[PDB]
């Protein structure tokens, strides 16, 4: 099916508790990186866009130092405008920040 036609998860069993850290990344980062973009990708898909991304550097930035949230969003919006996987989300914002 290609539209929209409805009814895909009625019973929210979110389960918040699935891996605990190792030597990688901890609890604030663990929570904030994947609660934000599985937030915008919610069923499976792969890519986050330059409109989803930039309401979730909102959320994610808070307070921050300078050259921070605004960098991630005009250096990846270059060659095909702005599209973010979760392989460059998790490199860029834990490398940035620890």
């Amino acid at each position: 099916m290609a539209s929209n036609f409805k009814k895909a998860n009625m019973a929210s069993s979110s389960q918040r508790k699935r891996m605990s850290p190792k030597p990688e990344l901890t609890e604030e980062q663990k929570q904030e990186i994947r609660e934000a973009f599985d937030l915008f990708d919610a069923d499976g898909t792969g890519t986050i866009d330059v409109k989803e991304l930039k309401v979730a550097m909102r959320a994610l930035g808070f307070e921050p130092k300078k050259e921070e949230i605004k960098k991630m969003i005009s250096e990846i919006d270059k060659e095909g405008t702005g599209k973010m996987n979760f392989g460059d989300f998790l490199t860029v914002m834990t490398q940035k920040m620890s």
